[PDB]
């Protein structure tokens, strides 16, 4: 098990490398926009994804802190 | 084995968790680039990058598909 | 174990397919920055997780390598 442990353990992981990968871009897509906006339904397009995006990061957050946690079960 | 499917399936969970993320943050870069495109191989650039990505978006769909599947076996 | 294998096998799969896509969108918000600069700390912000992204890219290429191995054993 402590090899099967092992690489569950990198795969979980990696779950969390992907997901502050996920974050950071969202730091970079909220920038573009304030860019762009310094320059309709464009802005009401742009918050719903936004607060979609916004929602499905913090379930995975939630998600990758269970899975972290039954892995160490 | 029970605790076993657990953990495995709030990885697969997790999985179709990034991947929605990572769509919705494509809709949000394809608003971005409108807005940009509003105001060379700039375009070009930009069209070989958008496939790729809605290549590879179907691609991981599939493999999501696919995972819940073996995992409900 | 065969069919156990093969899951594993899926999701480490789906793993680089996510990766792959987000390098993809990173590409692709070069360019939309890269489209927005054509037209202050903004570029400091940009820089700062510009490196973080690329950063944690590097490293889920790494921990990609090292799930890959740790399953072809």
């Amino acid at each position: 098990t402590v090899q099967a442990r092992q690489l569950l353990s990198g795969i979980v992981q990696q779950q969390n490398d992907l997901l502050r990968a996920i974050e950071a871009q969202q730091h970079l897509l909220q920038l573009t926009v304030w860019g762009i906006k310094q320059l309709m339904e464009w802005d009401r397009e742009i918050n719903n994804y936004t607060s979609l995006i916004h929602s499905l990061i913090e379930k995975s957050q939630n998600q990758q802190e269970k899975n972290e946690q039954e892995l160490l079960e």
